[PDB]
């Protein structure tokens, strides 16, 4: 399916939800935010990915950690549109769906923007992670 | 079907290229593009829409005018996304295709700029028109 460029940095590992987006839509967002984003992990149908990102409890030395924000998504219901800021990492995720917008995780929005528009749906996510999230990319539906 | 929402501004008069894109899959973009994009031109098999934008040789005395650029499309090369950045018009296009990147159309990218997923490949567009690009939508397979 079409997919968004990389947007982030080399560092982390690299994760691709194209095989677990087979348990179906995106049902929930699940991600860590302080001022920056530090974990994304969506829910395709009834299963969780894993967590991409905050790898252990030791990576406060780098960044705060943040609170668990959980999204869940209703029946019919897929994003739309994702903002992010970034650099050498993502700093900010901003989703909308089709029937609403999701507050901003990561308080700081101050490294370049990007809006990626997705008609029809984000089907899911790759990206790379590590104690935080260093890259995203976003995939549709065909 | 699934189109994109419409970017652009209220300006002009609307076209659409619903019935025209019956005659096959896009083959080559037409355009034509100064600082901004001022006309998009796209072939439908072997069959072009008309012309949408750049109305009148007289619009010179509102926007310049710009360059004609054509990007012919391999056979199974289908346009995935496009950066469009935008106000009251329609600013810079910068397509890009399941092979390629293509060149920017509008050398000034200043206005809002949005990237947008075309899931499935471009299938046609509307929007709207007049002197210039007042808007586009984009209308994907998926
Ligand atoms: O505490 C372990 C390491 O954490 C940081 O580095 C990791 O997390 C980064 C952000 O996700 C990745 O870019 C990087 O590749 C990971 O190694 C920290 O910068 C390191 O010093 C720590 O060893």
């Amino acid at each position: 399916q079409v997919a968004s460029e990389y947007l982030g940095g080399p560092g982390g590992d690299a994760f691709d939800d194209k095989a677990l987006a087979q348990n179906g839509d995106i049902t929930r967002i699940e991600m860590q935010c302080t001022d920056v984003a530090t974990y994304i992990k969506l829910r395709y149908g009834k299963v969780d990915s894993r967590q991409w990102g905050w790898a252990n409890e030791n990576c406060i030395q780098w960044s705060k950690k943040g609170v668990k924000v959980v999204h869940e998504l209703s029946s019919g219901e897929y994003i739309t549109s994702a903002i992010v800021t970034y650099g050498k990492y993502v700093q900010s995720i901003t989703f909308k769906t089709n029937k609403r917008t999701l507050p901003r995780c990561g308080t700081s929005a101050t490294e370049k923007s990007v809006t990626v528009l997705i008609p029809g749906g984000l089907k899911y996510i790759s990206g790379r992670w590590g104690c935080r999230i260093d890259g995203l990319r976003f995939h549709a539906k065909c």
